[PDB]
Order: C-alpha cells, then structure tokens, then sequence
C-alpha cells in the first residue's frame, strides 16, 4: 500500500508538527512510518515540551487507537512508546487520560503489561492530593485491564483511604479529593475479598459509615449503587451494618 501508506504519513507528519487530526481516521479507514521517527522525540519530552506532549499525544494517539496499528504491530509501537508514558505519567491530566485510553485497549502485550505495571507500582507506593489524583488514573485502567489485580497493592489501596479518612475531613481541593476517592474504591470494591480479616470491620464499615457523615450528596449515590449491586450478587451480616446505618 505504498500509494496510500505515504498519504497517511503526510498528515501524520503535518499534524505532528502542528502539535484537526480526526480526519486522519477517515482517510486511514478509507484506505505510517512516523511512529518510530517521531515518538522518539516524545521520549525526550522539556518543561513545555511535556505540555505539547500531553496535548499532541492525546490528539494523534486517539486516532491510532481506533486504527488497527496497535493490534497489528504492537511491538514497534511500544518500542517507540516504551518510555513515552513515563514522560506523561505525571504532571499532566491529559497525558494520563490519553494513555489511560491505551491502557484499557492494550490488554484486549505481556512484556507491555509488566512495563506500566512496574511503572505503576512504584508510582502507587509514592504516597507512603495531586500525588493521589494523578496516580489514581493509571491504576484505574490497569485494574480494568484484567478482572482482578494482585493482592499486594490491595492493602496499599486500603491505606490510601486511610489518608483520605483524615485528609478528606477538612471541615476547592475538597471537591477534587472527594471526586478521586470515590473513583478509587468503586474499582477496588469489585474484588473486596483480598481476605485480610480487617476489611469487614473497618474498610467497608468505618469508611462507608464515615462517608455517611460526609456533606456531599454525590458520593452517597455511588456507595448505594455499590451496595445495590452487592445485594444482587458479602453476606447479610455485612450488608446489614452498611444498610441500617445509612
């Protein structure tokens, strides 16, 4: 497809210099060597280069996500994108959300799975709310990549709530902290059977009961939805404490 393969590269380079990339999908789907030559520059990016990286990657990576390039070549794309995510791993909500799109689509790659997982685990441990805010995005797709994640960081997820327990009760970072925390637990709540013997009495009970004292109405809607699915199939003893107390 040398007649048209050059055509897609022409816009890819033209948009690449620009950072209107949507029309590429139509041109591509109506049918691409820029990946290695340009994505190396993405590895380099420096301060404002990341900002361009965050927006530019969100532009043309989205188009190739629709394209079968990932499912076809995967590895050379990863080779030119191996360390690109690390550049956008933090300091940009746009990049993390952009790669978040890649993350969920990546799993449906084992060498790649250990890469952002290895990058993620160190990022998660950093807490020991921007740090959590940016960190929570990557784990969202990683958790959604597979039905369950390893049990080791599940305790770390719990300890994250402990930080929220005191950080949240400040009485507009309160809204942002509230927004992120409810996002974290919902993905965690699906497994909730790490079998650590302390979830039932504190995590599901103290945190949720603590949340019932919270002032924001939106968060409650999530937990009741979480409890709503739980009854649909914890036992009634666990549900009872959650239900009557709320």
């Amino acid at each position: 497809d040398k007649q048209h393969t050059d055509t897609v590269v022409n816009f890819l380079i033209r948009v690449a210099c620009q950072v209107l990339s949507r029309r590429c999908v139509n041109l591509l789907k109506t049918a691409s060597e820029l990946k290695l030559q340009w994505f190396d520059k993405l590895l380099m990016t420096v301060n404002y280069g990341n900002i361009c990286t965050g927006l530019e990657v969100l532009s043309f990576l989205l188009t190739v996500l629709q394209s079968p390039a990932i499912l076809s070549s995967f590895k050379p794309l990863q080779r030119g994108i191996a360390a690109c995510m690390t550049c956008g791993n933090t300091k940009v909500l746009r990049a993390v959300h952009s790669l978040l799109s890649r993350l969920m689509s990546i799993f449906p790659y084992e060498e790649l799975e250990c890469l952002y997982a290895a990058v993620g685990k160190v990022i998660y441990e950093g807490l020991t709310p921007s740090q959590l805010f940016g960190t929570l995005m990557i784990l969202k797709s990683a958790c959604s990549n597979n039905p369950s994640y390893i049990d080791r960081l599940i305790s770390v997820f719990m300890r994250s709530l402990q930080k929220m327990v005191r950080e949240h009760l400040n009485p507009a970072t309160s809204g942002t902290s509230e927004l992120v925390m409810l996002s974290l637990e919902l993905v965690k709540t699906r497994l909730a059977v790490m079998s650590m013997e302390m979830r039932k009495n504190f995590i599901q009970a103290i945190l949720t009961s603590l949340i019932e004292k919270s002032p924001d109405a939106k968060i409650l809607r999530a937990v009741v939805k979480i409890v709503e699915e739980w009854v649909k199939n914890p036992t009634l003893r666990e549900k009872s404490i959650l239900l009557v107390k709320m």
